[PDB]
């Protein structure tokens, strides 16, 4: 059967541009680039089986990878419960030019538990629906050709304690449609026997230093790594190292620092050598930027970018699409939300309990958007004491649930470490699965000192981390203040507006405050923003407005769920949002 | 001299069948079978030196390996204190067919500290008297032949804090003769440079899956493992994996499940490949079975085998022999105790503070006997509060003693992991060396979730693990009950009966209750078992009778110490023991 | 310019003997000797730059390696603050006979953080100013010749929390000039591809055993180590091992035991084989000695050397030099302090919050001096409760400061493990940076049980470790006694005497007591020593007199700061010091 978008829900303009022969063709890993790769997106054979059932060899339907089974653009649009498993199967060829090289199989993200076979040979497994993973499949490849790839996915959604974000089995209110299966690009990559697996890039503008650690799959004493840094196409600095040492690149003192108003990116060329012969080399980019906090001349702790106080103001971006759920239909659509955030005068985005594909963060690096990265929530909740420092009963996770949280949080910080845009880690949000807050905040800060730590966005509040985060709806309000840290407003606004022919369901829509016209909503937004501007001088050092787009029945975004309508006046919002981003400028 | 059993104590009928040129010739590791091996059992040169003394080159007497120095069948029958060391010396030849192959020197068990030299070259060491260990002795061999094997053993018995079980220096009451030296078969094994060191087999009947993890001595990327599962001679399942991934084998949903009444075993054939070349291959077996606890329709937590409630009923088996102490004289003697347990209508055996050779657990796998595996006890004790939840002073082990416990307990669970018969781990018994009970129980359940955890058989009791274990003598009694877990009777009975021609000592013999004839003793057993049967509906979910055989002056077993007389009527006991084993049947 | 000692301060007689083309030429590592090496001491190019500044390629001045930048013998004599970095640069040729071999670059000690480049290739980094470290620089060597070596050094002194000893930015009273940069010999060494990195030598006189673990850089199964022990020229013991096992060498029962009165040293010859091919070979020494504590017949816990009670009595040696600061000008000078200690009748030396070069400890092994090794102090302090057991507020180190302490304390014990002279580890002194005393003392004893543990010299006092250490000035006093351990006097005396023309500064000189002639000071020393002798049978088991030499304004040593005048009468001191060392003789 011919592939068709499933369901009768609203769809973006990119839904009718989807070509099942060329689905999401852009390079999946701009932070470490090799020239050769093969995209495995497209139409795979799929099957939904009972958990523990036979993996079938004859399939009746097809799914469009990488769109989740519940999504419209998958061409399937079915539900998978905690007692079912999804089976992807496709054939693939290895290019003849790749002969003799190691072949890596890459997954951007699969929710939740993945088991992969190549020609009936198990090549690897993975748990965690937000992090990328790879397997070396060269021993399993066939000399004849027609390699068979089988992926077995399990996802209990909210019936299990794993990180899931807004995914629930019964969507209502603030909770959305579950996301199961392959939802990021799958691709093959040829590499040498010894190759760079990851680039750990860390800047230090105070020491005029750029550190690049090339993590290899295997090490030898004669290994040699060389890093070349380019301003445009002019080489401005270089570094070499052996013995697995991180490459310290001495940067020029007049280096161009990265910021939202001037997001300059240097270009990196990293080379690996066994002795004096080149075995591997990759392309990358880097930015000289610094995140910190410092008490200003008025006694208030501010968030600082490049040793200068900067008020961070941005929308809450949950990253949902009506046709692709977690997956943006095209690369132009993925970029669209970020560009509209710049067009609204913001300098920040809070990616809410979700991790995006690698291309999204690179776009924030290129466009100049500071990113607050949440840790996707899950499991049960303690009591939410949202307006005072927590004194209630601490919730105890099972040893298994705690292990999953710690494991996936480390993997998220690991795979997102080299991105300049990320400035703040947010381990918890509104007591969702919150546990051992002080211990996790200290571990997060100790693991990556270059970023700020938001211990719990909106509670539960503990005297730890780098900032106190208050939520309040609808208007901004400073009901709690930590003079020892920065005090921010991690969620406010939520002005709702129901624009028919552009909503997910005909009724039960809601906002924190509701109006019947775009003008009335823009007036209420400017009113809230005017209050927020006067509060910067009184204690608030950052703020997050809810939200970027409408999501399902929550119609309180700057754009409709299908992105076809901008709900608030852009020129009026840009005028005051710009004033707030420059509120601390000298 | 000529070899001759030492001492005038009672002996089993197999003591006169011992041939010192063919001592214990059966394959020592049925769970992982290669074809070629060489048995080093037999007459070694021995010497008892002062601790720290010089290792002599000339020797006066010989010892029969593998019988402990204190045992009768060793031909020595001498005592070794904590200020002495035992020195074994032996010459061995390597078969010419093994040329080019790696040669592994295997020890089944040596108590307690072992140091091994091959041609005056130290090849390894080991601490722990109950676990197997191996050394690669290939570089120490000589081309001229006549390799010299020297083993130095030290055993402080109860003068040290290490696990020892029932071994003491001054045997009396419930404490038996010390066991020092080599008490399990020593053998050689030829293997490839890369070979399978251990098979970690784990079933999952709920997911119709058999996971086989082949742990290798070295790993390369092109390593390939293939597992073939056979129902008799018919291949019914297969699995392949690379990258060190454990082999998940999809079992048929009609898979024959293992149980004491139907102990079916599948045959495994595991093959290791370096690329396309077969480099190693082993034979094994597996059983599809599951242990768990579930609350029944009456509100009582029951032990469940294969998702069905099953009452587990069996004898306490300390595994002691009058002539070989820890070592059964022949393989037919080792099997006899298990066979007589089956004949008395039991379905379970509690191996009491001892670990048996590998062939013993395989016999339980083949005959169909669930095994409760104790952790051999040692060190000092806290106060034993046997009838209430513990409230006294916790005992504090030294850092060295706790490390010895944690290490050997991990090693025991490691080498015994793949055995279907084992269903329950018992870290402590009657407060013998009991410390950090809750922490040890949680670590045990986390390290192997496929088995049940009995935190402390008979006390001290803590609200942890999978069951509450009461001891009571002589009659059964339910004086304490945990409605949140299963409640079991891990020790009861102990009906004594002195037979003149088949006891260890002339007097000082004892039972918990004593009768003068087999008829009277069987009357009391059927009396206690009738009480136990009614208590099954009342709360009890498992029970252990004391004991399998008489041991030294404790004459309360089903058989005499020398195994020549069955003390209780088998036909009357089997009829009621079978009724108790089927008590929870629906 | 041409090299010349800087400053107008007093200098030793060896300052005028320094030849800049032959500086400290003796072999830097007697505990593990290979024949071939190249000394890199001499005149390097140097530059003091801003922290984070450019590393120059052209230099204006030169420094005499290995003398610290602040020292006189460096030819520089300048101060480096925490916002500055020191840059060393020199060229070096690799001898042609070293071709094909691996070339290691050895640093004895650099304070505090070190980064090393060879031909602009980073070869390694290191933090910690008291431990040696090595780099394999072979892939960075150039075939043309004239290799360039660049060493960047950063040292915050007391502006950071790292271990620093007596170094402060503003020397006054008991605190002395900072020591920044390379202060121990830099040298090159050729080794085979597989070589012995370090020798872990541990004796056991109770088991007549010497254990030698040859720690290699890489491991193979075919590896083979042989250890030959020589009494003079006569081979008296040998041992061989494979599989990485430590070599157990059976020592003769009449072995010559090491002691201050008879410091016999056996000679070691360690050989590493790959199969039957010798690939590496090192020479070493070893001593059969044992440190312990036992309660004597009078109920007092004494320090025991070789299972016999021995009163350890020695001076406090801070190891400071007016011309070389931390670095002794010549090897003849490094020996002089130890020789005068022996000439004064002592048998022990407390190396105060400093780690000396390896030759210094070998000289203690050869001359017969027991060493109490302090952990160099740093960071902030809690309240010093010096006369009672601590009940005040515990000080909380930062996560970074605690890590630096634990890391360097392990590295100090690791590199000093094989030295016979070292008998006691002292983690803290007078509450300087004291934290988690009980945990650190238990970790220290568990890491090296062969040495005694002084938990905190002079406080803060906790019921832990092997001894209680009291400080009292000027006279001895036993205000606190621990009957469960030994009670020692780790600091007393401090008799001051100002000898003009031999002092650091003309003003602010001080002692704990001040006298005007050598006669008066010697009278007071014998008076304090007479008190100490009577106190031996009262509970004191060891004592430390302050101090070896004058250091800057603290003029209370046995010698002047320039080692030119013996301030106290040697014959009278030797007569009483010898009586105190033999006080526990039976
Ligand atoms: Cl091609
Ligand atoms: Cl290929
Ligand atoms: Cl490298
Ligand atoms: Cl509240
Ligand atoms: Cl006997
Ligand atoms: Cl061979
Ligand atoms: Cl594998
Ligand atoms: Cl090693
Ligand atoms: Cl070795
Ligand atoms: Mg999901
Ligand atoms: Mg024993
Ligand atoms: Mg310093």
């Amino acid at each position: 059967a011919q592939w068709k978008p499933a369901g009768d829900r609203i769809k973006t303009k990119w839904a009718e541009q989807i070509n099942p022969s060329d689905v999401l063709p852009e390079y999946p890993r701009p932070i470490m680039q090799r020239n050769d790769w093969k995209n495995l997106n497209g139409l795979w054979d799929y099957a939904i089986i009972d958990k523990g059932g036979r993996i079938p060899t004859d399939f009746e339907g097809q799914i469009l990878v990488p769109f989740a089974v519940e999504s419209s653009l998958s061409g399937v649009g079915k539900r998978v419960n905690e007692n079912q498993e999804v089976i992807y199967q496709r054939s693939f060829e290895i290019p003849s030019a790749w002969r003799g090289k190691q072949v890596l199989l890459h997954f951007g993200a699969v929710d939740w538990k993945t088991d992969v076979w190549v020609n009936d040979i198990k090549v690897g497994s993975h748990t965690g629906g937000f992090t990328p993973f790879s397997f070396d499949i060269t021993p399993a490849l066939s000399a004849k050709g027609n390699n068979r790839l089988v992926v077995k996915v399990w996802d209990p959604t909210d019936r299990g304690p794993q990180p899931r974000g807004k995914q629930v089995s019964r969507p209502e209110g603030i909770w959305y449609t579950p996301v199961t299966g392959i939802w990021q690009t799958v691709w093959l990559e040829p590499v040498a026997g010894k190759h760079i697996e990851n680039l750990r890039i860390t800047p230090d503008i105070d020491r005029h230093l750029l550190t690049v650690k090339a993590e290899l799959n295997t090490n030898s004493t004669s290994d040699f790594v060389e890093v070349n840094v380019y301003d445009g196409n002019q080489l401005i600095a270089a570094g070499k190292s052996i013995n697995g040492e991180p490459v310290e690149v001495a940067m020029p003192e007049n280096a161009k620092l990265w910021s939202p108003d001037s997001p300059f990116l240097y270009t990196l060329k990293v080379t690996l050598k066994e002795g004096n012969k080149i075995v591997d080399k990759v392309d990358s980019y880097a930015a000289m930027r610094k995140y910190s906090t410092r008490r200003d001349a008025n006694g208030i702790v501010r968030l600082e970018l490049n040793n200068e106080a900067l008020f961070q103001f941005g929308p809450l971006d949950q990253g949902w699409w009506p046709d692709g759920l977690y997956t943006a239909p095209t690369d132009e659509a993925l970029l669209y939300d970020i560009q509209k955030t710049k067009d609204f005068g913001y300098n920040m985005i809070r990616k809410h309990i979700k991790v995006e594909p690698a291309r999204w963060y690179t776009y924030c690096d290129q466009l100049g958007i500071i990113v607050w990265q949440d840790m996707p929530s899950g499991d049960r909740n303690p009591q939410w004491q949202n307006r005072k420092y927590f004194d209630g009963t601490e919730m105890k996770r099972s040893a298994e649930s705690e292990a999953y949280y710690r494991k996936e949080w480390k993997e998220i910080m690991d795979c997102l470490h080299s991105y300049p845009c990320i400035g703040t880690w947010v381990p918890f949000n509104e007591a969702w699965g919150q546990f051992k807050t002080v211990e996790i905040a200290e571990w997060t800060k100790q693991y990556d000192p270059t970023r700020l730590v938001n211990p719990a966005s909106g509670g539960n509040h503990y005297t730890c981390g780098d900032m106190l985060d208050l939520h309040n709806y609808p208007a901004p309000e400073m009901y709690l203040y930590d003079a020892q840290r920065a005090t921010v407003l991690g969620e406010y606004g939520g002005i709702g507006l129901v624009l028919k022919d552009h909503i997910w369901e005909p009724n039960r829509n809601w906002g924190y405050v509701q109006f019947n016209s775009s003008k009335e909503a823009t007036d209420e937004y400017v009113k809230y923003a005017d209050m927020l501007y006067k509060m910067v001088d009184r204690g608030f050092s950052a703020a997050v407005y809810t939200q970027t787009t409408d999501v399902e029945v929550e119609v309180n975004g700057l754009m409709t769920y299908d992105r076809k309508v901008i709900k608030l006046d852009e020129k009026r919002a840009k005028e005051i949002n710009t004033r707030i981003c420059n509120s601390l400028k000298k």
